[PDB]
């Protein structure tokens, strides 16, 4: 075990120092490297249980069993006197810069995963380049550094969600004694967009500054992997060049899909366009039933939009379907219209977007319900949210030897390795992984640490918590009820559940018995919590802490023993008692 | 172990059935009892690991080793044929009603603990009485069933806190694109109070209905324990009577303290009066620095009040003092004035409350700072929040033999037993216990289950999470940093920390580097999380889930492995890295 680990660590690390905490010579080297501004990984052997065995194994690489020992790109470069010799002769900078390739790491993609990986690698002295390019949407929308989440995803989505929530805070205010004339209050889409875009702008800038401060080379360039170590780059002027890298991280993410219908690409928009849209969507049709579809429909309705969601089959496929129905029901009860069992056939333009008064155009949507009745209705904006897709034909040459699955995603090992051994893939393009920002970030940081700092820790992709930021939010961690039943059998599953009502909703005169939570548990495994689900306000804040407990293997008894904080929504998880099998009502 | 448990269970249970899940005769008895509307505890022996040993030990009580076996108040009453005999002869109701005392349980106090205990006991066939009386405040304020939390505590406090938070939602709305004229918006205290009081009214009613539905006798009467089994009751007409009970639960809670200064009782108010106050407090002085003091000062300021807090020494004594300072700093930065190192000497009336126009009076507060400078300032309302005290001289005769500590609180065993063996104490009057609503409720339910259903489970009073609902909320679970250092030594404590900024605050233009979180960890115990602390919005929702993980013995590694939900405030706990010892800035 130790021999394998040390071999991999020496082979892969860009600059690494083997040391001990109580070592005066190790400190001398550390001080020299710090003065010379040489970043590096450090392994303190006296902080590892196999540290003595590691010390002895180092002689297979250096011929010595003492500390300190410094390595650069797979080669022992010296002990304490040797490093200080390089230093006094002005040879040290040259030695630590010596490389077969232009970079130790090239990251293709400057999004959630790629930026996380690139910054983390640079910390340990890996010579790093991050490439980012944003291919314009069909209408021409583009954006700056940071990826999907920062520019056209989690960040602007949640900010618009908040603008939506404030709509209802305005109503609630009156019941709590605030005197205001709601009939004279309106929302300005464009003002909201400007505020959101200003914040996104500060993030674009912040990431650029961060890369500079970490000595990462940032290239606003389209990258193409043409061989295992060669990346072809195309800049803004269309000038083509080649750079070389030892390790390659593919982190190019996905883009929205369009349905294959006449008028879709020409007249429809996606989430890519929505978050910087210069005009008010107005009367909107959202085609799709993904978490993106419902989130966007939701905030658009709360901002006073006339909103219809066209649903082919079900909502939130892959999510707990009881919870998905509850999410949909709340939206429907609050004005979101659902065109159920309906598919679109054709989109026709009736009016072009007014680019001077910033007003939407007008569209005619033609379709049909499964019952054969025709759908024909005018909408000012049509948004497609029918899923997202990798675009690796734009990123990798087929002769490189990176294997993709049927969906065009990269087939990876549990340490993100592709079929090309120096090439790794993280984030949304990694086949089978939850497609979320903190997952991409964790994967990128953990990978960079394994590659360049001798870490062993893999990213745990199991029981990753999620939150859907619909008008009433839905948080989950672990298995849906249906998945747990399929896996373990109905007889081995117990479900504890309850409705609840936020205290805030009482004076506000909001719904009884709408907010809902459940714990899906395994009877034969000490009532192990397999899945946690909550529909309610601040569901992400509620859910997060429980994800740690679930990771640790929480049982129903652990929940029972723990005391609630009052008054909160979350405390309801501490006193659950009604089982589904008992048939008792979950109402309170 | 088994013999001791069975002896206690038989001795204490009011009505109990020993049974097995696959037992046709046990079902016959169950059906008979259900038809006769006889509530009872049930112990299923085939669901206990020592069930076979229990079956054999039952013969020491009944002379038989078979199931079913039914017991009433310490006596075996029969097997299956015997119970059905009583049933067919119309003797069963008489047998299960036969008792030495009027009640199996008398609960003195109809608050958080008492109602929880009384309702839970009734479920297992304990003949139960709940006594509640609300002694008026010096100005005459009184309220209905439910206790401190329901009427003059957590419920109205959090509702007023929400009215306060809505103040700032109104400001935020503008930055998110909402068009409104804030210069024309004002708050009406009385309208808010009416809304809050209507909700409290529904809770008063709900609890009364709940007791009726559970067949609990509710007496709106002042109770006095005059001997171990005798409770003297005084009704509204001042008629005095005596009732007897087997088990007694003392759950009488606490009332606000007044400082011993001229004018305090005559002209000041407390939290007891504040939540139904018919007039606007106006320019207010809050005397005290408890969580109650700061919470009330906080919402009063957000509702446009001119608010001063008079602080003798420190804020939130007993809470983490770094966090307490941060809580105070936020309040001070947002308009709450603090009269530091200042004590009050005298309160003089300048104007009487206008009882027709519902306007406050006016007061003159005279005091002095520790530097000798005089304090002399006019306030419309003076609120004391200088702590709370038990009042058991109003509840128990000294000859009963219940031991109290120096503070007047009841000295209890770890199963809530007093020095009088049939007498128990729960909630705020139980010496040394965290004084919180869910603690009282857990204690009451768990006690009732041990007394009447053979449960063994004790209430766990360790690592009980809390939340202070100040303008910026403070959630905690476990040890303060100072307490952990005192207990384990500075060398054994590592503190991970970070500032954060809610995404919601970006567009709203609120503070950077004000929200804050830390994990206080023990180095020698695998970096065990000893204390969790968060200053930020929805801090109770953030904190709760982590309390389960902490209960289970979470380490820093468990936090690290767990993936964040984005975008949330809580996710910041999943990626903490800056230690206090490193001296690196926690800023982001
Ligand atoms: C509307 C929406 C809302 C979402 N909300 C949430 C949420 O609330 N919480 C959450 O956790 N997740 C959310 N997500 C998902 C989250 O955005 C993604 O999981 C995350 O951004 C994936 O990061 P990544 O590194 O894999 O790819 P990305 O962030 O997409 O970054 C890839 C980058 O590489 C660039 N690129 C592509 N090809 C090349 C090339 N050839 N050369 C150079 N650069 C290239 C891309 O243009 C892009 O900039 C949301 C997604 C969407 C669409
Ligand atoms: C302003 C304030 C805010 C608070 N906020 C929170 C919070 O946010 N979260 C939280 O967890 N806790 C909070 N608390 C604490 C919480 O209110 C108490 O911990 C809880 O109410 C204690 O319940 P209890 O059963 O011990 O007593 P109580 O709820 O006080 O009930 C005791 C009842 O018995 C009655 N009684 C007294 N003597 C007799 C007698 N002789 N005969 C008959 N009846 C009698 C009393 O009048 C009272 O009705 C707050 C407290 C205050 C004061």
């Amino acid at each position: 075990g130790t021999s394998q680990w040390l071999r991999k660590t020496v082979d892969s690390a860009a600059v690494i120092l083997f040391s001990k905490t109580t070592c005066p010579y190790c400190k001398k080297v550390k001080d020299v490297l710090a003065e010379a501004k040489i970043k590096h990984a450090t392994i303190e052997l006296d902080q590892l249980s196999n540290g003595s065995a590691i010390q002895k194994c180092l002689a297979s690489f250096s011929k010595i069993e003492t500390v300190p020992q410094m390595f650069v790109r797979g080669k022992f470069i010296g002990d304490s006197q040797t490093v200080l010799k390089y230093y006094s002769n002005d040879e040290l900078a040259g030695i630590v810069n010596e490389s077969k390739y232009d970079y130790d790491l090239i990251v293709i993609g400057g999004g959630s995963g790629g930026l996380a990986a690139g910054k983390e690698a640079a910390k340990y002295g890996a010579k790093t380049a991050v490439l980012d390019y944003v291919e314009p949407t069909p209408i021409g929308t583009t954006w700056g550094l940071g990826g999907t989440c920062v520019n056209v995803g989690c960040i602007p989505k949640k900010l618009m969600h908040q603008a939506g929530l404030l709509s209802h805070a305005l109503e609630d205010a009156e019941h709590f004694g605030w005197s205001l004339d709601r009939s004279k209050i309106s929302h300005n889409w464009s003002t909201m967009v400007e505020g959101v875009q200003s914040h996104i702008g500060s993030l674009n800038w912040g990431y650029k500054v961060a890369l500079r401060d970490n000595q990462v080379t940032y290239l606003n360039a389209k990258g193409r992997l043409i061989s295992p170590h060669e990346v072809q780059i195309t800049d803004k002027n269309q000038k083509v060049s080649t750079i070389t890298g030892n390790k390659i991280i593919l982190a190019t993410g996905e883009r929205p899909k369009y349905p294959e219908i006449p008028g879709a690409v020409e007249y429809g928009i996606t989430s890519d366009d929505l978050f910087s849209l210069p005009y008010f969507p107005g009367k909107t049709l959202v085609i799709g039933a993904s978490y993106v579809a419902l989130e966007c429909a939701g905030f658009l309705a709360s901002l006073g939009g006339d909103v219809t969601v066209m649903v082919r089959s079900i909502l939130l496929r892959g999510f707990d379907q009881q919870m998905a129905e509850k999410v949909g029901d709340y939206m429907e009860n609050h004005g979101v219209k659902f065109a159920k069992l309906c598919v679109p056939d054709e989109i026709k333009q009736l009016k072009v977007v007014d680019t001077e008064n910033n007003k939407p155009g007008l569209l005619l949507v033609k379709g049909h319900y499964t019952d054969g009745k025709k759908f024909e209705e005018e909408f000012e904006t049509v948004i497609f949210a029918v899923g997202r897709e990798p675009q690796l034909s734009k990123v990798l040459c087929e002769t490189v030897g990176v294997k993709l699955d049927k969906n065009g995603r990269v087939v990876c090992t549990d340490d993100e390795q592709t079929t090309v051994s120096n090439v790794y893939a993280i984030g949304d393009i990694n086949a089978g992984k939850p497609q979320l920002t903190p997952v991409a970030i964790q994967a990128g940081r953990y990978l960079a640490r394994r590659l360049f700092a001798g870490a062993t820790e893999l990213t745990d992709y199991s029981n990753v918590a999620t939150t859907v930021f619909t008008p009433l939010e839905y948080g989950a961690c672990g298995l849906s009820e249906e998945d747990a039943i399929e896996k373990y059998g109905d007889k081995d599953i117990e479900v504890y559940h309850s409705n609840f009502k936020p205290l805030e909703w009482t004076v506000a005169h909001r719904e009884d018995n709408v907010c809902y939570m459940k714990l899906v548990c395994r009877k034969s495994d000490n009532m192990r919590v397999l899945g946690l689900h909550v529909l309610g306000p601040n569901a992400g804040e509620i859910t997060q802490g429980y994800a740690v407990a679930i990771k640790m293997g929480a049982t129903k008894a652990d929940f029972d023993r723990t005391i609630g904080i009052h008054p909160t929504c979350s405390e309801t998880f501490t006193t659950l008692h009604v089982t589904k099998k008992s048939g008792v009502s979950p109402i309170v």
